[PDB]
Parts: structure tokens; sequence; C-alpha cells
């Protein structure tokens, strides 16, 4: 199973995942693929932040699924 982390500055990060994989974990993919800390890190799908204890079954995320990545918003 391979899903795409996909920005909005158009660059797309394929990971290799399984079903019972965590947000967690795949935030900590992309931390090591991107450097960017887990806590900075917003995972969106079905118009859902994901959140680090639920897995990527729990989200009904699919073989080849994309997932938007964008930086938490700070500065208000
Ligand atoms: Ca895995
Ligand atoms: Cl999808």
């Amino acid at each position: 199973m391979q899903i795409f982390v996909k920005t909005l500055t158009g660059k797309t990060i394929t990971l290799e995942v399984e079903p019972s994989d965590t947000i967690e974990n795949v935030k900590a993919k992309i931390q090591d693929s991107e450097g960017i800390p887990p806590d900075q890190q917003r995972l969106i799908f079905a118009g859902k932040q994901l959140e680090d204890g639920r897995t990527l079954s729990d989200y009904n995320i699919q073989k080849e699924s994309t997932l938007h990545l964008v930086l938490r918003l700070r500065g208000g």
C-alpha cells in the first residue's frame, strides 16, 4: 500500500504504509523525509484533520489515496 502526501506547494511525498499504521507513524515518516516536526504537521483527508492515535483504516484511507499536508496556522 502506497499513499501520497501532497502539499499545496506542489510537492508530493509517496509513503509505504499499512492500514493499521497510525497517523503518528505517518507524521514520523514525513518528519524523516522533510524535517517538519509532527506537532507542526496538519494532515487532512475526507475534510477531517487526522489525529495521531487513529489508523489509516479508521479514516478509510485507501491504496493510492492522497492526504493533504499543510502547516499548523501560527501567528494569529
Ligand atoms: Ca508500516
Ligand atoms: Cl481517496
